């Protein structure tokens, strides 16, 4: 947390190079390696870079700053001290994530770490809670098909909680769990997951942005470590049809002076007012969450209308067909489980816009609707409409659309973040509708 | 004409056997061969099968009848027989061109031909004119990649009018001026495009059935003559980025009481006020049209809105940026460019809803519109938006929407094709949107 | 007990728990708990092993649907195990669990919960001990040479025959190891009839057990074999023209601690029991081999008018027979169901098998003569007169006697009964719909 604490790792564990990190606006991790010298004039060098932070090119760095105004710096959290477990023992290497700053030593407007400090700081300073996250980013292993090399396939033909040898991922997921217990993570279970080839590696919740700082790291370990074992590892919402997609279900909870406000021992489910409208703001500015949440082309092919996902915009009680899912654990434990995030998004920014609709509901204390019990994909289009469960975008630009008009979204996220992100995701949108696809080639070439 | 006439026809030129043809509901042609007899007994047999016609399983057929009513007929149009040429010369094989008529001999309500029939009758009764139409459908000839088998590439690197050698087309669009000829068509020009392997043969114009009636075997004609030269010829809206679409420009004009009603002398443009509620029409239902006349998800990447096609909806003399443009020809030759079509479309019902949005501007005497006869490709958004430009739907199911609340088209094409049409293209566009495509598994793997 | 698992984890550093189970199929599920450093990994492993863990139910087959999901998993501690081919520093153990409800109460679609049922009701009614041997025999395959999209046996070897006509020697080594870790009796271990087909041997003990042994033993053969660039098959037919994997079934029941199927004082050595419930199995015959007999490719091996265990009759040392009473005398008497394959579920199984026999012991039905005869000989209008009768031909003819049934729907339960016959109803379809190769090269001339 100090200076002197993290001196004193770098003389124990012999640190050699120290990584300055951060996330671009897409959520794409970005750092430079600083070596550090022996004897005490390095020491004493590496603690001038850790508490002035060093200058980097803005403009290289996608969504950040103009070529005119490129010159930026990087002030290091302390807090964040990790060996990095997959490079070398000897001569090590450790990082340590930054807050992008302005020359004038201001913190970045377009910095989505600050992003999610700012709103935080906020939430602590009116009503003394502390917003808390626990994420299941799931991901495929994959290796080149044996037919072709220039295509990728799934590693293994496993199903859930499938038992090797079926599951040929034990020895890669033993590696991953290790890698990230070195980093400080809590992990809690691993297991293999429905599609073939796809795993999941959960880990303990913690404070919004311990919990972003984690995600990050996690897909790093994923797909180094996979890398390692000769495969390659894919956060892709869905990179193949007729097989389950890679989600990354936030399970989430506010405590407002220290207690587990969501709980209420004498109320129906055991579920508090204050959880009830947290839940009202979710639903109410879905349709411009999953434009962050879900910011991929392909995200709308798991996430897709009409057919079986997290698309309708209701809550329910252990019921995955739902966007949201209220977990059976009770007391501390109480949460909701927003189901329609994927790894493909920015944890920074998805954990500001989903605590920016939440405490939307809190602070004008929005009525919930009903817990819709019953399974929603049995519905008929008919039935769903008269209880009134719409549903999400159906694609990017519909998404984009939504979060552009949403006035809450856009305060939270600031100017420079909601404008560069609409701007870069609708010349990515652009690019997918003018492109010809395999799709259209096998179904019209005949014509 | 008459059933003496085909028979005489058949006794000297030795013709074996009888093509009925006709199209189902996505404009493919469909057709069973009779064969002929020697002497009076065969000619007797063929009299009674061309007067009375022939039975055939309407299930199969795409947007016809369901299984439990599944028995139709096919009533020949004597008027359209023909000679198939790339076919046997002795013991030859002829065509006749057939209106779908039910068990009870009432004409199909789904039958494309008998639409355009309908409505022509009803042009015909009411206003004493006659719908003339000229398209310009475009082709590509492709050859099998030499780097990979399994992939098409265009025939030649040919530019619009080249020479040969680098035109490699002239032998393949010599036999094809032939085999139309010998057809019945009368062939106007033949030419090299702007695309790489593109190409263009263009034809008279006739009344909208004559004109549907070539298209049909237009297409046909072009495929089968380009797989004699080891070619393939494909009819796709765009089947490669980078490089022009294939496109159906069609040159229309009515002419009430035998005269050229869209010529006045004596008026702007030499443009009649008929001319003007005409293309008014257009205009305003061309959200709505664009859904037939562009029915696959491939045409909205060559008539893409925000990009070079024809998707402004505004009108122009002697201007290829517009959504229509009016020849500089005058007299009879008077007429207007609807660019919007590709070759995809059905020709009958192309026809039927553009001569019903056209016909509506001239019952109600609809006012058009200023020519844009600036660029407007260079024009910004804020200034198109000014003028009140307004753009075509971006993809199928925004053209589909349109088409669904349209009254105008909804009447012309009959309970019948327009709940059909909107049903099969429904699911085509779930199957598009639902498939994960090779540009996000380029742009997203690596996530 | 709790503090046990836990001393044995602190010193011998282990860093993952597998929280095993079965699905309706007898297919493993499971899912690992990293075990931290120092008192608080300890604390948390303890939690974990008296409260258990949540799991997406929906997603495993046979068990609930989406709409209710939430389900745990309650470890039973005396199935705790050091898994042998996963690495020793920073080892892997696991621990077989019950599925339960969100409520805490055990879960009606359970397998393994369905036979503690059945088992606790016997133990409480008549005070017995089920006992039961199987005998899961496998095969060892390698890629065929002449195309590597297809896979033919290991070794042209046979019946018990030595190296190197016997190429499994090293791999049985490493299989039998492998048990012994586990906390397996292996008795013995060979090669069987067929080119490529093996046969490990171990010890009958509690259903209960024999079932958690049956699951582990069949991820150790195929895990072994892997590793010996192999690949183990349990299919209860994969090649024609030679022997079928089969699972014979030595069972007995123990009345007051004593062996209750011998009489010292009766007829073939075999009490008054041993014929009432040898008349159960029987009975229930053509219903119990849809269970214990659950592929399409089981009625291949298990096929009427063939050389099989089809015959629904009962006889002294004769493998023609469905069953074969052994003649080992005292406390080893038993009788052998040569019908099942290690393709059913074995939690299912010895279900069926006991609720079978308990209403034959119960109703105190007679046993008919035994066939000492060789059956195979025999012609089909002289077993039509002695009234032996045929097991089903095919997998849809089982399921239709399993349906009529009633015994054996209340041993398994509304819940595992009807998941069952809807899961094997819709993969007959699959199979009935299917174009066969046979098909291919009997009609592709016409
Ligand atoms: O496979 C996992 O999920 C974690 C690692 C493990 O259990 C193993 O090494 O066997
Ligand atoms: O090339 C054409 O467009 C028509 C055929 C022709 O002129 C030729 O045969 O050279
Ligand atoms: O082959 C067997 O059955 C057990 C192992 C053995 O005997 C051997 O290692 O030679
Ligand atoms: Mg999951
Ligand atoms: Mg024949």
């Amino acid at each position: 947390s100090t200076v002197e604490q993290v001196l004193e790792y770098v003389k124990s564990n012999n640190v050699k190079f120290m990584r300055f990190q951060f996330v671009d606006i897409l959520g794409v991790p970005k750092n430079v390696a600083f070596p550090i010298k022996a004897g005490e004039k390095g020491i004493e060098e590496l603690r001038d870079v850790l508490e002035n932070g060093l200058y980097f090119d803005g403009s290289s760095i996608e969504g950040f700053v103009g070529i005119n105004e490129s010159d930026m710096m990087l002030k290091p959290d302390l807090s964040t001290f990790s060996v990095l477990p997959w490079r070398p023992s000897e001569k090590s290497v450790a990082r340590v994530i930054c807050d992008v700053y302005t020359t004038k030593g201001k913190p970045f407007e377009g910095d989505p770490r600050g992003c999610l400090k700012r709103v935080m700081e906020e939430f602590k300073k009116e009503f003394n809670g502390e917003y808390f996250v626990g994420p299941e980013p799931e991901f495929f292993l994959l290796k080149k098909d044996p037919h072709n090399p220039h295509k990728y396939i799934p590693a293994d033909d496993g199903g859930y909680f499938d038992l090797e040898p079926m599951d040929e991922a034990p020895d890669i997921r033993r590696d991953i769990v290790f890698a990230l217990e070195n980093l400080g993570f809590h992990v809690e279970a691993s297991h293999h997951e429905v599609a073939p080839g796809q795993h999941e590696v959960d880990f303990k919740f913690d404070d919004a942005l311990k919990t972003a700082d984690s995600v990050i790291t996690f897909k790093t370990t994923i797909k180094t470590i996979a890398e390692q074992h000769g495969l390659k590892a894919t956060f892709m919402p869905k990179p193949f049809f007729g097989m389950n997609g890679s989600g990354m279900h936030c399970h989430q909870s506010i405590w407002l002076n220290g207690e587990p406000s969501f709980y209420d021992e004498n109320a129906p489910y055991q579920l508090s007012e204050t959880c009830m409208n947290y839940v009202a703001g979710i639903l109410k500015h879905a349709k411009a969450i999953v434009a962050i949440t879900n910011p991929t082309v392909n995200s709308y092919k798991r996430l897709v209308p009409g057919y079986e996902a997290p698309v309708n915009i209701a809550w329910a009680n252990s019921n995955r067909s739902a966007i949201i899912r209220v977990p059976a654990a009770r007391g501390k434990g109480t949460r909701i489980e927003f189901r329609a995030p994927d790894p493909s998004c920015n944890p920074y920014l998805a954990f500001t816009v989903m605590l920016a609709a939440g405490l939307d509901g809190v602070k004008n204390k929005l009525d919930a609707p009903e817990p819709v019990e019953r399974n929603i994909f049995a519905m008929s289009e008919a039935e769903k409409k008269e209880l009134g469960i719409e549903s999400v975008p159906a694609n990017l630009k519909a998404a984009l659309d939504e979060l552009e008009n949403n006035d809450v979204l856009k305060n939270a996220l600031g100017k420079h973040i909601f404008e560069s992100f609409l701007e870069i995701k609708n010349a990515e949108w652009d690019s997918f509708r003018t492109s010809v696809t395999d799709w259209e080639t096998t179904a019209y070439l005949k014509i």
